[PDB]
């Protein structure tokens, strides 16, 4: 059977943002209660549910009469994007003992024997949780990559699903892909209640949040190939991406750090002259198991329109045509390519930055594109000359100007049209922008 019809026929739960408002979008018509404290930010497609530690941050989703989708052994699954900032080592130090919910259908402190599911944060682990009727428990339990500029839990959306066999077992999966398994058979009835909350429960860091969005349930156990399809079918193309998966926006500075050299950041020559990369420093840690290479080196750069005739929006769209700055020294100087400038062997074009030689035309007019990648927030921008012909799209290339080192320069090459299919490319950019959810230790 086609998958958008199953996963469209299964779904009993669908939480969407539209007009600033939270509501079911499934067609069941459960009842979202917002209260103050629960923040609206941007999300994969849209706004997105951020959370608080305080008990005002919350969302109630009560339940429609019709909707029984987990009792009596049903199968089901959950599913939602997740944004979790990256945990400091002090506070995993400080905190790391700590397990508290973010999402749950268990009702703790009543009558209730506190049956139904949940998921929970501990330290840098990701855990699943079910509770039947007799207080039976079953868990999943995600221990996330130790580098953290590769891992799940280290301030990037990132698409969770679970999905439970009543038969076998509950999978865990993270970006389409199964990350942890627990089986289930052997757990009774599960007997939830008429609310599922979305709140940080026993959380005892103060300064502690998430984000979430395109909560969703389904009264089936999805496959695999079904999980792929939904994953993919939420990574809407009409806005570009930053680093962390939120849109791409103009006049903000972000870090540019190449997809396929990632632990390389650009530096600048001197003003009027060429970009290089260099090796980025790392920080780690043994006890704790984690490392990442630091962030926030290098320049800053900055999207600006390149000659708006139509409505400012402040999110950058696949195809705008855009001015790309770097912002060195209190001014902002355009990056571009000017008329016969040095180029590698007449066609890897060397980018310059502030150049401003007179009578010399400076090229500078770039699109900011999404080519290929589907999966990864990068970005590609392309130059164009004075006649609208493409001189490349941006990359590196190694070797060196004048008596200077060898370095991998950065330069617009028509090369990169004819490899749009290769797994790793060298004109594929993350953009970076500082974020309070990452903070170097
Ligand atoms: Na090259």
């Amino acid at each position: 059977e086609d998958i958008d019809v199953i996963l469209k026929k299964s779904t009993i739960l669908n939480l969407d943002i539209n007009n600033d408002i939270i509501s079911d979008i499934s067609g069941f018509n459960s009842s979202v209660i917002t209260y103050p404290d629960a923040q609206l930010v941007p999300g994969i497609n849209g706004k997105a549910i951020h959370l608080v530690n305080n008990e005002s941050s919350e969302v109630i989703v009560h339940k429609a009469m019709d909707i029984e989708y987990n009792d009596m052994f049903n199968n089901f699954t959950v599913s939602f994007w997740l944004r979790v900032p990256k945990v400091s080592a002090s506070h995993l130090e400080q905190y790391g003992t700590n397990e508290y919910s973010i999402i749950s259908s268990m009702k703790k402190h009543s009558l209730s024997i506190g049956s139904g599911w949940s998921v929970s944060l501990k330290g840098n682990n990701l855990i699943w949780t079910l509770k039947d009727s007799a207080g039976e428990v079953r868990q999943i339990t995600f221990r996330d990559l130790p580098d953290k500029f590769n891992a799940y839990l280290a301030n990037k959306w990132v698409f969770i699903t679970i999905t439970n066999d009543r038969l076998s077992s509950a999978n865990l999966y993270i970006n389409g892909v199964l990350m942890g398994s627990a089986e289930i058979t052997g757990l009774g009835a599960i007997r939830e209640d008429n609310n599922i909350t979305l709140k940080l429960d026993r959380c005892n860091n103060n300064n502690q949040y998430v984000s979430i969005d395109k909560f969703r349930i389904f009264c089936k156990a999805l496959n695999p190939k079904e999980i792929e399809k939904l994953y993919t079918s939420y990574l809407s193309i009409t806005f570009l991406r930053d680093f962390w998966g939120n849109p791409l926006r103009y006049d903000t500075e972000y870090y540019l750090i190449p997809v396929a050299s990632s632990s390389k950041d650009v530096q600048l020559k001197n003003i009027t002259d060429y970009m290089y990369l260099t090796n980025a420093p790392s920080y780690t840690n043994g006890k704790l198991n984690i490392y990442y290479r630091r962030l926030y080196n290098g320049l800053k750069f900055i999207i600006k329109r390149y000659t708006p005739n139509n409505e400012i929006d402040s999110f950058v769209k696949s195809g705008d045509f855009i001015k790309l700055y770097v912002s060195y020294n209190n001014n902002e100087h355009i990056v571009g390519y000017p008329k016969d400038g040095n180029a590698f062997n007449n066609l890897d074009r060397i980018l310059r930055v502030g150049y401003n030689a007179p009578g010399i035309p400076l090229y500078k007019k770039m699109e900011a594109v999404k080519l290929r990648d589907l999966k990864t927030y990068s970005v590609q921008l392309k130059l164009y000359d004075d006649k609208n012909a493409s001189l490349g799209l941006v990359g590196t290339h190694n070797g060196q100007i004048g008596n200077d080192p060898n370095r991998d320069i950065l330069i617009a090459s028509n090369w990169y049209f004819n490899h749009l299919k290769d797994k790793i490319l060298g004109c594929d950019w993350y953009f970076v922008p500082t974020d309070e959810g990452w903070t170097n230790d």
